[PDB]
């Protein structure tokens, strides 16, 4: 695959989330930049549409894995580098646990120089009582390690994990997520042995910034092989 050679320096990256959350509209975009050398993600996300009517935490996992830092020993395992240039869907399922749930789909490619993330995100069932509806969630992430399986029959990738969202009253919500990537390309992409992608996400805000929005740092590390 010469498709890590795309990200071999620092990539642009735009981010583009169409939302509808109990028929709740909203859009976000995000821009900044991956460094895949050192596994690193710099973005801000802001809301340019509507009013968000779920906890930004939620949205982290659906706002480009082709990001992650493979090491030299796992390169042949790099599925989201090895789709590049014309990229990868990306599919997801995320069950809250005793609430609604989020279908998400996206389309990962280049679009020209930069690296860009297009999502459609439909939410349902969520209660007006809920840690997601009622904003109850602690602005906050935690470390996750994210299992990666072949899926040689479906020429991609499958991938579940549980996120635990920290909740203010002293409980945690579980986020259960159902993901699989497929090539948008013909070409040829690797089928990875089973392996993680060790996550570590920072939240932050721009003191500058009046919109909501939400800054993020990430750290991913692929592991186990």
């Amino acid at each position: 695959s010469k498709g890590e050679e795309l990200f071999t320096g620092v990539v642009p990256i735009l981010v583009e989330l169409d939302g509808d959350v109990n028929g709740h509209k909203f859009s976000v975009s995000g821009e900044g930049e991956g460094d895949a050398t050192y596994g690193k993600l710099t973005l801000k996300f802001i809301l340019t549409t509507g009013k968000l009517p779920v906890p930004w935490p939620t949205l982290v996992t659906t706002l480009v894995q082709c990001f992650s830092r493979y090491p030299d020993h796992m390169k042949q395992h790099d599925f989201f580098k090895s789709a590049m240039p014309e990229g990868y869907v990306q599919e997801r399922t995320i069950f809250f646990k005793d609430d609604g749930n989020y279908k998400t789909r996206a389309e990962v490619k280049f679009e020209g120089d930069t690296l860009v993330n297009r999502i459609e995100l439909k939410g349902i069932d969520f209660k007006e009582d809920g840690n997601i509806l009622g904003h109850k969630l602690e602005y906050n992430y935690n470390c996750h390690n994210v299992y990666i399986m072949a899926d040689k029959q479906k020429n991609g990738i499958k991938v579940n994990f549980k996120i635990r969202h920290n909740i203010e009253d002293g409980s945690v919500q579980l986020a259960d997520h159902y993901q699989q990537n497929t090539p948008i390309g013909d070409g040829p992409v690797l089928l990875p042995d089973n392996h993680y992608l060790s996550t570590q996400s920072a939240l932050s805000k721009d003191p500058n910034e009046k919109r909501d929005h939400m800054v993020l740092l990430e750290f991913v590390t692929a592991a186990g092989i």
